[PDB]
């Protein structure tokens, strides 16, 4: 199956070598990046269709019940919106799912992967670091990910050599975008 052979593989290759009013921004640009990959996937309905009918994920809504929290302990909430390098981000994901379905699937397979695997560390020291109490719903495992590379496997079962291709290499250029999304 394509996730374990190809996808982990090419990630493992892939390895080489701030206050309260930020953290509200932080979650609310995650939550703008997810709602569009969300979106896109919807815009695709029929391309995205076994993504779809495997039935919503529920990170979204985590973070946006995150977001309602996270407003609750920080002064001026409302005026907080997403910043200037996520609309960049949210535009990007629009264009690349524009030019090649697949170069965009790669992006957001990226982002719930990272996001995964960096969530609990990251929120956890992130809210220790700001005394935020209350645990998050976005930092717990709800299989996103794992449902995400089930429908990788269908999908890739219809995939040419060349289409897989496209897909292994977006996943570097995904990687980075990541990072830069660390400040």
């Amino acid at each position: 199956l394509f996730v374990r052979n190809e996808v982990l593989p090419t990630l493992a290759k892939i390895e080489n070598e701030f206050t309260r009013q930020t953290f509200l921004q932080f979650l609310m640009d995650l939550y703008n990046i997810f709602l569009k990959i969300d979106d896109l996937f919807l815009e695709n309905k029929t391309y995205f269709s076994i993504l779809i009918y495997n039935g919503p994920m529920q990170l979204t809504n985590h973070l946006y019940d995150d977001i309602i929290y996270v407003s609750s302990v920080v002064e001026n909430s409302d005026d907080v919106s997403p910043s200037e390098y996520c609309m960049e981000y949210i535009s990007h994901l629009e264009n690349l799912c524009e030019e090649n379905k697949l170069s965009f699937l790669a992006h957001a397979y990226v982002f719930y992967k990272n996001f995964h695997l960096s969530k609990e560390h990251l929120l956890k020291s992130i809210c220790k670091y700001l005394n935020i109490i209350k645990k998050l719903k976005s930092s717990t495992y709800v299989a996103d990910v794992e449902n995400f590379e089930f429908c990788l496997n269908k999908m890739s079962r219809k995939w040419s050599r060349w289409e897989k291709d496209n897909f292994l290499a977006s996943l570097h250029n995904a990687t980075n975008k990541m990072m830069i999304l660390t400040k």
